[PDB]
């Protein structure tokens, strides 16, 4: 006996679930352009059933807010509306957290109950490169210490406080660094999805995940993720690395053969270690685990028993 | 702003409650049954509203369980009832956790939604004294390493998994040790309260607090708790120390001045620093912080915004 219900892909299909609520095919157009390669059978069969499920919990939280407010007899100090409902998404680099997030943000916003869904990445809570160097941390971008954990805690606290706005820094993926003076403003949305490698990580402190209301871990075999990371690296020669402005411009010129070697090395020495030591252990802390096959389709869902 | 709504004693009392919540006959009589001078006015005016508030959360989760199972068209692999709803109670030694937990267990059981409330203390997961000496830990009883954290985790997991039964060892407070062979057997209660020093503690592992649905931290000025620790020691000359079988019998004969010195020293060297290092830092992880006045009465409630 486990604290999770487990459904393989066959079983999850083989239900028997409530709504049509099916997708408008004007919305399926908007859904294609959240690149990389968005499978639409994935959305219909997995992410929409998932979104409905999460809506159940967001709705339950909303009613419970109201029932409690009513029991307390709407006192001054009680807030007027439920505080944002925060979802965490965790997983290895290159597992597709970002895609998973953008898809859930688009689906969950379809309900009248909670139409304002914000998405923030913890990438903005990285120390700037300058500070990273200063701490011997350039080879460890994405490990726990490479984030300003205090600032990140302040951000989420403030959001969960129900404050009017909350500012986050913005990480530029092209420049591989924080953007000086850039800020993402967050104004008490109904849901906030928080995406990052570190969002389910433990701490002697209070940690951000104490402020979640739901969390996903996006899981895959480690071999499989390596393969995605390599294919991604080679593809970046055309785009990120192509700009002569990039610090990683010199990778643009590597042949396929040599780029594979370079990818696999960066994998082995930064991300794979980060995954095993720090990311994988936070997996059993997620409300829902999604295991993806080698070709990106979800082959197993684990869901905490309610 | 803050993620807690805050009421003090007056505000909480003076509130327009949406029910005539009065305790019955019969209710007060059975509550005198725990009545190590339990203040029944506090029980009616503070604990009962609090119990009602926790009830709302239990009933919301119970219905979510139902909405969710209905949505998945109740699959064979889905459980047939909500798993137990688990409540942590933490705080300093001699802060009154155990009283607070027993009172809550009595008040929560009165709803038909969940008449079966169990109570377990993490005291039962301490290593036996013989294992403690073996580890140079006799002087750190109640520090985190003094518990079999693995067995404790297995216990809470098993209950949150929905097992028919789960066992926990049993601690004799008068003999200061585990009772060999004793077991407390928990059988899918509707609600399980888990009381202890360490219940809200962090670990790199999946920790027990990951399995709670709600948690209490019982708070007080550190000075006050010392005063109560000292008084309780003096009072113990008459109860626990009075037995000449006891390992601490010799304390029964110490007079007020010496007993104060002895008590104050034990506090300064074991309990106080356990509180500062390991217990105080978990306080912000709780859903509800109850803070008691020098005279044991609750004077502030901080509740997490919904
Ligand atoms: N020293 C050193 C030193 C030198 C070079 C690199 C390096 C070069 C090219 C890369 O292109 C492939 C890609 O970008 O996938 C990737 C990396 C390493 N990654 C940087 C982004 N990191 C994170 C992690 C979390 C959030 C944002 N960013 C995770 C690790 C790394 C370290
Ligand atoms: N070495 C040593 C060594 C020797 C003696 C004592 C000792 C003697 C008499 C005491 O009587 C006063 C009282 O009982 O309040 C209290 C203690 C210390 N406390 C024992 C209970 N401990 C815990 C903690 C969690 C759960 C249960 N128990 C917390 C620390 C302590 C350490």
């Amino acid at each position: 006996p486990s604290p999770y219900v487990e459904f393989d892909r066959r079983q999850w299909r083989a239900l028997r679930m409530s709504t049509p609520l099916a997708l408008t095919e004007e919305e399926l157009v908007g859904l294609r352009g959240l690149g990389e390669q968005i499978d639409l059978l994935e959305v219909e069969e997995v992410y929409l059933p998932l979104a409905r499920l999460i809506h159940l919990q967001v709705a339950a939280r909303q009613r419970l807010f109201a029932a409690t407010a009513e029991f307390l007899g709407e006192p001054q100090q009680n807030p007027d509306r439920p505080v944002p409902f925060i979802i965490g998404v965790a997983g290895s680099v290159a597992v597709g957290k970002s895609t998973t997030a953008r898809v859930l943000q688009a689906l969950l916003a379809r309900w009248d109950h909670h139409p304002r869904v914000d998405l923030v990445t913890t990438d903005g809570f990285l120390y700037p490169n300058a500070e990273l160097q200063r701490r011997n941390l350039m080879h460890r971008k994405g490990f726990p210490e490479s984030y300003n954990r205090r600032a990140l805690m302040r951000f989420v606290t403030s959001v969960k406080s129900g404050s009017d706005y909350a500012c986050a820094p913005v990480y530029s993926h092209l420049h591989y660094d924080i953007i000086p003076g850039a800020e993402q403003v967050v104004r008490h949305p109904d849901i906030l999805i928080l995406e990052g490698l570190n969002v389910l990580q433990t701490g002697p402190t209070l940690m951000v995940s104490d402020l979640f209301d739901f969390s996903l871990y996006v899981d895959a075999r480690i071999e499989d993720i390596e393969q995605w990371y390599v294919s991604r690296f080679l593809a970046m020669r055309t785009t990120a690395f192509a700009d002569p402005e990039s610090h990683f411009h010199h990778y643009a010129a590597f042949s396929d053969s040599q780029a594979v070697v370079a990818a696999r090395e960066i994998w082995r020495t930064i991300n794979r270690p980060n995954l095993v030591e720090n990311i994988l252990p936070t997996r059993p802390r997620a409300t829902l685990v999604l295991r993806k096959d080698a070709d990106h389709s979800i082959n197993r869902l684990r869901l905490r028993k309610l």
